[PDB]
């Protein structure tokens, strides 16, 4: 299961969150960004349940995460060169 | 220069736009997604001027692209495993 | 009176809120969802006043409810097969 | 495969879109609504590919459909009474 | 039945739409405004069905209306001094 | 000086905020509403400074007021019947 | 009268719009930008009527302007070093 | 490096935040505004790294700053008369 998750942090907590994210195997990329969202992660998990558990029970429970917006990727419309 | 671009298309045009983007050398990854955005692209250009020229004169002049939201990725806070 | 309520939760609270909602008689359906909203609920109440009281005094007083967006359904433009 | 799709129509086209939506078998419920969205549909498709195809090539190609926001429902966190 | 409708217009059409709205009996007040919305209107109709018909068939069929967001007012939580 | 202010409260505090708002002389009308906003107020102040001060130091300091969106009404494009 | 106006253009029309904006005396600054808006202008006009006329009758009528969001600046809370 | 930052504060904190920002040498202009954002700041830093460090460790660690939206200004599409 694949998704891109847009994260907003508490004001000023973006670097600390990025640091946490780096260590997790399900996070295949992570970037802090300018604009309306603060961090963009690509998440690859073994199943849709494991994606859900990861989003709800890890990412959304990390210190200083405020909100997440998970964009489920369409199977067959996804390319990483 | 690196950025993630959140694209909205005209309703129904997402597959057409996807296929256009995939063949562009500045586009390193592209995904159709469920939610408030339709396509997520990661763009890598040689310079910020070349990123601007790519976003404005290629991506945003594609048929059926309605809007774009470019998130400039912060140098030194960007990991692809 | 009937409505669909889009709920946002505090980060990580969406399963808990989902569980509280599921057991309430006015809730005819409830779903955790990916994207900009966390929980969608269909509410059926005997009147508009009881809809009001349910939204404000039950839904919006649940722990870890951050926001709600109640969409009143139009009488005569509503089908459940 | 199940989703709740939030639709905006071109101004004034909501009743016509509603009537088109109601006769589709993948649409198990459809409601015109007050607020920032115009119609709410629950879609039940046999698979995630059939969901994508119904969203992109049916819903998003209907006349007067301006935008959609598909919310993928979380398996195991979904109840219709 | 009563509501406040937030209207967005096509760029440059807000004075024209304002003028069409002003003369209609269901409109009890109307204002062009700065910000994310263009026009605020208070609507008072004899019933919820007539509210519906007014929003969809008058407001949303006005030339240069792009979008509307109708906020139904809660009975018993409404004061005009 | 006239404005329409859209208020969001902390979840569940809308009735308490409404009662506080209704006794203020600068508030000429106040309504709790369904949708993305929770309360709508029209504010009439003697001047733009008095508007600012009432928005910042009264409304935005009320307990359970989370955010406001003040829409400055355009002089000459405003009618209350 | 002072304001900052956030402009969204038709996809790809941002440079052409920026070029138009440069020539107008009421526009004291203009910038194209990455993210959810496309151009940021500072507008200084002689009065609130002249601000309104400029926004509605010039900026919002320019080719390829799609939307504008005008943020009225608070007198006494405005500094340009 | 140049950017315009759209700031939201805790309700009522806008004047406090304004006064904090005004004295910072990276802040070249600052305005409190009516609407969906509360403060607009223009930031000029010597480098993109210094912009990031300024946004994350100064602006977004100010008391009562709730969120920020940094719009990176496009080099060569930026005029201050
Ligand atoms: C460093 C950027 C931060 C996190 C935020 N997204 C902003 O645009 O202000
Ligand atoms: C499980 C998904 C959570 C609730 C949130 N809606 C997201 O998209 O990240
Ligand atoms: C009938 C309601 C329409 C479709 C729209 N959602 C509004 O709130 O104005
Ligand atoms: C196939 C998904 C489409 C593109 C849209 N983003 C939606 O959620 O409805
Ligand atoms: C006159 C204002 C126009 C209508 C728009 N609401 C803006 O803020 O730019
Ligand atoms: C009673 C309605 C509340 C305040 C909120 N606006 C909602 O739509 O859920
Ligand atoms: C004084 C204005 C405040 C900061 C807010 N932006 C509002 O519009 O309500
Ligand atoms: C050049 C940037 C354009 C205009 C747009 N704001 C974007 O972020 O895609």
């Amino acid at each position: 299961a694949s998704a891109i998750v847009l994260i907003n942090t508490d004001a000023g907590g973006e670097d600390e969150v990025f640091e946490r994210l780096k260590s997790m195997s399900e996070v295949t990329e992570v970037h802090v960004v300018y604009g309306v969202y603060d961090i963009v992660v690509k998440v690859e998990a073994d199943s849709m349940d494991k994606l859900k558990d990861f989003v709800t029970n890890t990412i959304r429970k990390l210190p200083k995460v405020r909100s997440t917006l998970t964009m489920i990727i369409v199977e067959g419309k996804s390319l990483v060169k």
